[PDB]
């Protein structure tokens, strides 16, 4: 026997993934636990490879190591992806050959007896005609991946390897790589929810309670519940980062105060470390990113009057819609209205108070110089990560840039255009909702492009449109020492005021550069100026 | 037996519900070989790389006594937008020729 039928994977190594340990052996490793000799009898072949994909980091090559060892196997023989690529002609793929010699050698000598040898591969999507179908001209030779294909399955029989292969993107792997008899069973590692982030937490921290160095403040529920798609290397960096903190801590500490020796030695890292590192040192990559909205709601928002209520309130009937709803996965919805009115700021505060796991915003400032292609290829991207968590929320920041629209012409790029109009309208994989915020000062134009019959509803972000508004606006934002705003109130009775928020905080800003004589009178002459009407 | 080659266009408004009666209408056949060619997985692709993959897709139907291929939401294939107007001439010529290439003998 090789294992006992229930075999096991716990406390040595994998955390979260015990389902898949058992799936995995029930599939496709059946043939070399049962006895030999029915095995001999019935004249069955064994399986010749399998296929793990997955995030990156989530816990994929301790799997392979586990299961090569459990095997009773020799030493897994690693090997790295794009490192076996050479310019010189017909030498990427002697490094192939250049990989089952020692198997052949043993199988050559000892027929029918040799044990097992695993090649385990790394991100075995870079040698693939198949890259090159996606815009550009990276053909990889495609000699390489006939190669590889010749030595598994030829003329030539092995029958003492293993190969198993792993890949981030399982959308590029050659399809001649998968019929019966080459690699042939697939399987995914997906993120790890509360179980695991449980289990990983108590395996990586055993250590330091052995000593009792952790101090008993310290829980782990509490820290398993509020990591919200963490990737166990995330957890592992966090624990560490921990540790470095509470060490700098002491150190300092005990540095600058004199205390006895009864603390000195002792290193207790206590709760307060664990908050600090976690809120101001580690970043997820699955996960909110709470630092940049602070470059987008850099002043508040401030209730001026009606119209802001019922935006928020409308964003919030969609939120909830796309929450707790089946048969309609999928939402859209679009903010529109004219020129500085403060049309981002309302869409990140919409995203933010939706409490979502996943939160990301594709905005134009970060493609500056860029070819179109490469802004296809990062649409495309953020898409697919988005596609990997059970809630999500992505916001476009800005339609009409990214399309490169001038009125001259008029001009713009049909790629972009086409990739976006085709991603609006693509369901993700079974059982996972999403939901899309756009952005935009031009409805008409995008009318005329065939685009506002893609998105699902609308909205309407009016602009500062009487006097009294522009009074209460003021007021809460707390200027002009509300002596010159009686001759303020005096003079824009009109009513015909049409000024954007933005511009307004401009105005002010700028009226506040001189004596308090002439002030008042710059900053009417200025609003009247600018006082242009629908 | 005079016609080893058929076709037909659905037509009408947009949100009418014509992809799922033309795969209900595949899926009702009881053919042996039944493809889709949709353009919800070809993201990004240039005009070359398109032409070929429909060409291959269809090349594996010539290998079957019997087969039925379906295509979807033809205008995006083409890349239409009423401004200009603008599109990729190259699809258009292959799907034209496609269109009227009897497979090889029986089939
Ligand atoms: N009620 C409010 N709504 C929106 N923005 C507000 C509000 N109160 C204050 N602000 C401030 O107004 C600014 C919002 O301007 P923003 O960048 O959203 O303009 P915009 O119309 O999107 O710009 P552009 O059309 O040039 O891209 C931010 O400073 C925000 O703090
Ligand atoms: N389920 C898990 N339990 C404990 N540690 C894990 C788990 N998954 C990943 N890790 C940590 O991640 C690291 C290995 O990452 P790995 O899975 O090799 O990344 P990749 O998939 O890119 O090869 C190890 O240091 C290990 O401690
Ligand atoms: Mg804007
Ligand atoms: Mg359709």
């Amino acid at each position: 026997s090789i294992i006992n039928p229930d075999w096991n994977f716990e406390k040595m190594g994998i955390g979260g993934l015990d389902k898949e340990f058992s799936d995995i052996f029930r599939r496709a490793f059946a043939s070399r636990v049962f006895p030999p000799e029915i095995v001999e009898q019935m004249g069955c072949k064994h399986v010749k490879g399998i296929l793990l994909y997955g995030p990156p980091g989530c816990g994929k090559t301790l799997l392979a190591r586990q299961i090569g060892k459990m095997l009773n196997a020799r030493e897994p023989k690693v090997v790295n992806g794009p490192e076996i690529l050479n310019k010189y002609v017909g030498e990427s793929e002697a490094n192939i050959r250049k990989l089952f010699a020692d198997a052949e050698e043993e199988q050559r000598r000892l027929g029918a007896n040799s044990g097992l040898h695993i090649i385990i591969f790394d991100e075995i999507d870079a040698i693939c005609k198949q890259r090159g179908s996606m815009a550009g001209s990276t053909g990889v030779h495609d000699t390489v991946v006939n190669q590889l294909l010749s030595k598994i399955d030829g003329v030539e029989q092995l029958n003492n390897i293993l190969v198993i292969g792993m890949t981030n993107r399982p959308d590029l792997i050659d399809e001649a790589l998968l019929r019966p008899g080459r690699l042939e069973v697939k399987m995914e590692i997906g993120l790890p929810d509360e179980k695991g982030r449980l289990q990983i937490l108590h395996i990586h921290t055993a250590r330091m309670r052995g000593h009792q160095l952790l101090s008993a403040d310290v829980d782990i529920k509490e820290l398993a519940v509020e990591t919200k798609n963490f990737s166990g290397a995330e957890l592992e960096g966090l624990v560490r980062a921990a540790q470095s903190t509470a060490m700098n801590r002491h150190i300092k500490a005990s540095t600058k105060v004199e205390v006895d020796m009864e603390k000195a030695e002792s290193l207790q890292v206590t709760r307060g470390d664990f908050l600090a590192s976690l809120e101001n040192d580690i970043k997820p990559a699955f996960g909110t990113n709470q630092e940049d909205y602070a470059s987008y709601i850099m002043n508040g928002i401030i209730k001026w009057g009606d119209p802001v209520t019922r935006v928020l309130d409308d964003g919030e009937l969609l939120v909830q819609q796309t929450k707790n709803s089946d048969r309609t996965p999928l939402v859209s919805v679009l903010l529109e209205g004219p020129p500085h009115s403060g049309k981002t700021a309302l869409a990140a505060k919409i995203a933010e108070e939706s409490n979502f796991p996943f939160i990301k915003i594709c905005s134009p400032d970060k493609m500056i110089g860029f070819s179109e292609t490469a802004k296809c290829q990062a649409m495309k991207k953020i898409f697919d990560d988005a596609y990997k968590s059970q809630l999500s929320c992505v916001v476009v920041d800005d339609i009409e840039r990214l399309l490169d629209y001038v009125p001259i012409g008029p001009r713009f790029s049909n790629l972009v255009l086409q990739a976006l109009l085709v991603l609006l309208k693509k369901a993700p994989p079974q059982g996972r909702k999403l939901l899309i915020i756009g952005t935009t000062s031009r409805k008409d134009v995008l009318q005329e492009m065939e685009m506002l019959n893609a998105f699902s509803t609308t909205i309407h972000v009016p602009n500062i449109a009487t006097g009294e508004q522009l009074l209460e606006a003021l007021e809460l934002l707390g200027n002009f020492k509300d002596k010159e705003r009686t001759t303020i109130a005096q003079q824009v009775k009109g009513k015909k005021v049409w000024i954007g928020i933005k511009k307004l905080l401009m105005l002010i800003e700028m009226s506040l550069q001189m004596d308090p004589e002439y002030r008042v009178r710059k900053f009417l002459a200025l609003l009247r100026e600018e006082g242009a009407s629908p």
